[PDB]
């Protein structure tokens, strides 16, 4: 079954195998006294790994990288960040010091800047407009316009049809809007119609926070924002 935060103590690392060449990477971190589970994704290319997101920091990050080795034992050579906020960016400085080709979006590159968090060192042409999908090895990835922050991103498996939200897509038992202090409210079901058209086919959904499911968890995230929206 899924790990949950009381299955991980802050500081280690969970992976779980979706599918054949895929899993998720699930992390804790404590938040003003409350503890989160954190998702990202990694992903089988030939005889490497490409890594979705850091673990949330940079201990999470070096137990990532560590527990990959132990139970994988296939080199990280490139990373992707799905948007420029610390639990996908915070890390990248271990990342980079392992070896890893570090990425994101030029938008991600420069809001992170801003931020004062770690910048990925590589930059992700094609994605700058809403709809806009590009390959990236073994995944596409896909700007759906503005959601969670304005430069975030998905990634899709096509070989297995797992689809990686980040944090535009909300697990089902979160039932209220999470920090949407850099969030495009306005866009948020724009995107996310945008990812449904997109990826129709999919047969597992990861949210950036929590437990899998399938695309009802599209529908469930515009529910919430609109409700969030009308508060
Ligand atoms: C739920 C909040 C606090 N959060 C923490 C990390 N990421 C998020 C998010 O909403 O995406
Ligand atoms: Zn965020
Ligand atoms: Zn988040
Ligand atoms: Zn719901």
């Amino acid at each position: 079954e899924y790990p949950t935060v009381s299955e991980i103590p802050v500081g280690e690392v969970r992976l779980y195998q979706i599918a054949d060449g895929v899993w998720s990477h699930i992390a804790t971190q404590s938040f003003d006294g409350a503890v989160y589970p954190s998702n990202g994704l990694i992903v089988r290319d030939g005889d490497e790994l490409l890594l979705i997101d850091t673990a949330w920091g940079a201990k999470n990050t070096a137990a990532l990288l560590a527990e990959i080795e132990k139970q994988i034992g296939l080199p990280v050579t490139r990373a992707v960040s799905t948007h420029f906020h610390d639990d996908r960016v915070g890390g990248v400085d271990v990342l980079r010091a392992a070896g890893v080709a570090t990425y994101a979006s030029p938008s991600t590159r420069r809001l992170a800047e801003v931020e004062g968090n770690e910048i990925p060192t590589h930059s992700l042409e094609g994605l700058s407009s809403s709809g806009d999908a590009v390959r990236f090895g073994p995944v596409e990835l896909f700007y759906p316009g503005a959601a969670h922050s304005t430069d975030n991103l998905v990634v899709y498996v096509p070989s297995a049809s797992v689809l990686y939200g980040g944090c535009a897509i909300y697990e089902l038992s979160r039932t209220s809007a999470g920090n949407v202090a850099d969030a495009d409210l306005a866009e948020w079901p724009t995107s996310i119609e945008r990812i449904q058209q997109h990826y129709p086919e999919a047969q597992f959904v990861i949210p950036g926070h929590g437990l899998p499911g399938g695309l009802d968890l599209l529908k469930h995230t515009t529910n919430v924002v609109k409700a969030h929206t009308n508060r």
